[PDB]
RNA sequence: GGAUUGACAGAUUGAGAGCUCUUUCUUGAUUUUGUGGGUGGUGGUGCAUGGCCGUUCUUAGUUGGUGGAGUGAUUUGUCUG
């Protein structure tokens, strides 16, 4: 499957990453997990 | 394969305000817009109005009960010192 699980852990690795100009930013919280890569 | 709904990177604004936009994940089923239909307004209405306050006012005023006077208003009591 493409459209990258996440290292989310407030999840089980399943929510997408909303892909940027260097962000894959996780939509499961509001703010906060925003790692960078 | 999307009601409400949140944001970082940045023009953004006063903001380290995601509010709009390049954004794209999901926090999401709870009426998100019109009609019904509240609630608010420190909005006009104390000239529509509750209480309350002030003034008429430290000058003392007010009145039923039987009786008199008139016919009825009204008086007499409540007035000459
Ligand atoms: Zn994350």
């Amino acid at each position: 499957k493409l459209r990258r699980e996440c290292s989310n852990p407030t999840c089980g690795a399943g929510v997408f990453l909303a892909n940027h100009k260097d962000r894959l930013y996780c939509g499961k919280c509001h703010s906060v997990y925003k790692v960078n890569a």
